[PDB]
Parts: C-alpha cells; structure tokens; sequence
C-alpha cells in the first residue's frame, strides 16, 4: 500500500469512542511543537485539505514543564473559552522558547494582556468553572489516548500520526505528506 500502518500513521489497540474527529496535543515546552506552529503551520495545512464538515481541537499537556506546563493548560483554556487561541499561541511559544520571558503564572497572564485581553476578562476566565472542565477535558483526551509525548495528532480516535516515517529533506513536502495523511485517514 502507498499509506500503511506503522509507517506514516500507528493505529490505537484501545480505540477512544466518541473523540474528536482530528484531535492535536501540544506543549509549549515542546521544541517540535514550536516548529509546527511557527515554521510549519501544521494545523493550518491540515485545515485546509480536511473534508469540511470536520472540526478540528488542540489540546495543551501538562508533562511538561512541571508547575508551568500545568499554568500553561489552565491559560490554553482561558485562550479556548475566550476564542483567542491565534492572539496568543505565538507570543506564549516564544515567551517560553526564544525569549525565555514566561516564568510565572504572572508573567502567561502578561502576554493576554499585551494581546488585548482586558485584565478584569483575564482573570475573570483563569478562575471560573468553565475553564475548569476545559482543563478537564484536555486532561481526559489526554489520559483516554496513551499520550507521553507531543506534537500529537489523532484521526477519530483510532489512528495516530507518524511524522518519524515521512521525509524530513524538504519542509513543504514534509507538511504536505503530513496533511495528506490526515486527510486519507479522515477518508478511512
């Protein structure tokens, strides 16, 4: 076959019932995740060759970055709930990655706020109810699929992507190849 099990995509031995149909893991600490968001623009790509009709979620994790890495998935849901994932995602990549500006809590809190999310807003979000079952159901898509290690993309809670078997010579190809796959397993 041109698209085979174990080599571009693993399938799951305990398949997850009712998950997202294309469902993303990321960590801020996470060097390839950096990479597929500001180099790659994986999600994007993909997107973009999904059927539609398809929806797409991306879910922070908290293996990384100890005390952090969990304010990190708390601030994710406060970016979800209040819609503005592509005002943040970069400058809380580079905070923790390039600039190594995010600390604290305090300082994740600085970056909404540089980006127009009003402090009363902020806070107001990081500490109600609904962002606590956010948190909770990027912890429980987390637990439900085996996940120890990020970047990491389900198709229907079934198959799992392989970007360690697509070639890494060109970057295009490499998020085309990527893209393509997803699509054939959205198709399965």
């Amino acid at each position: 076959a041109q698209y085979e099990d174990g080599k571009q995509y693993t399938t799951l031995e305990k398949p997850v019932a009712g998950a997202p149909q294309v469902l993303e893991f990321f960590s801020f600490f996470c060097p390839h995740c950096y990479q597929f968001e500001e180099v790659l623009h994986i999600s994007d790509n993909v997107k973009k060759k999904l059927p539609e009709g398809v929806k797409m979620t991306k879910y922070h994790v908290n293996f990384m970055g100890g005390d952090l890495g969990k304010d990190l998935t708390q601030a994710w849901a406060v970016a979800m709930a209040l819609g503005v994932e592509d005002k943040v995602t970069v400058p809380l990549f580079e905070g923790v990655q390039k600039t190594q500006t995010i600390r604290s809590a305090s300082d994740i809190r600085d970056v909404f706020i540089n980006a127009g999310i009003k402090g009363e807003e902020y806070d107001a979000a990081w500490n109600s109810f609904v962002v606590k079952s956010l948190v909770a159901q990027q912890e429980k898509a987390a637990a439900d699929v085996q996940l120890r290690g990020v970047p990491a993309m389900f198709v229907n809670g079934k198959y799992q992507l392989n970007p360690q078997g697509m070639d890494t010579s060109n970057m295009d190809v490499f998020v085309q190849q990527y893209a393509d796959t997803v699509k054939y397993l959205s198709e399965k």
